[PDB]
């Protein structure tokens, strides 16, 4: 995905990925090129409690915000939601 990618692409972006692996508070969502980012417990939706919820499913995927990379993993953590700095800053 990102690893590769960091030289020619940027952080404040959104990307697709799809849903296949769960942490503890979390799901690892598959971004391509073995390499995951981060899906957050709601899912998707679009507002509020289901919307999307109920027609995506585990191998399905959703456009999440490229927050930012840990150095020492090597990889990119992403935010579900598109923009998500854009609710008032």
């Amino acid at each position: 995905m990102f690893n590769n990618w960091v030289a020619l692409n940027k952080k404040g972006a959104i990307v697709t990925g799809k849903v296949t692996a769960v942490d503890a508070k979390g799901a690892t969502v598959e971004l391509a090129d073995g390499v995951e980012g981060y899906l957050r417990a709601s899912e998707a939706s679009r507002d509020r409690v289901e919307d999307a919820t109920l027609v995506l499913s585990v191998g399905d995927e959703v456009e999440a915000k490229f927050t930012g990379v840990d150095r020492k993993n090597r990889a990119i953590s992403l935010s579900v939601r598109a923009k998500d700095e854009a609710d008032e800053k």
